[PDB]
């Protein structure tokens, strides 16, 4: 137990599970949806894929 | 053309074709006729297979 002629600053990382909270005012973006897209992917005779 | 001092046990087995006779009585097994389906396979550029 001999302090040595230097001095160390130790330094670490940690990593913390956080729960975020997002706000978003009214009418922030705009979505423009379209009508889906159906194709029958796996004609297979025993059950279809679309 | 000496006798050795052990005999042998040749065991061949031998196949038959032969014509069979096949009996089985009425309402033996029910059964549930699927209706067959298509779907093709190897889409090839020559000649599609279904």
């Amino acid at each position: 137990k001999i302090h040595p002629g230097v001095a160390m600053t130790v330094v670490r990382t940690d990593e913390i599970l956080s729960e975020n909270i997002l706000f978003s005012s009214r009418a922030s973006t705009s979505m423009f949806i379209g009508t889906p897209n159906v194709s029958r992917r796996e004609a297979r005779v025993d059950a279809v894929t679309f």
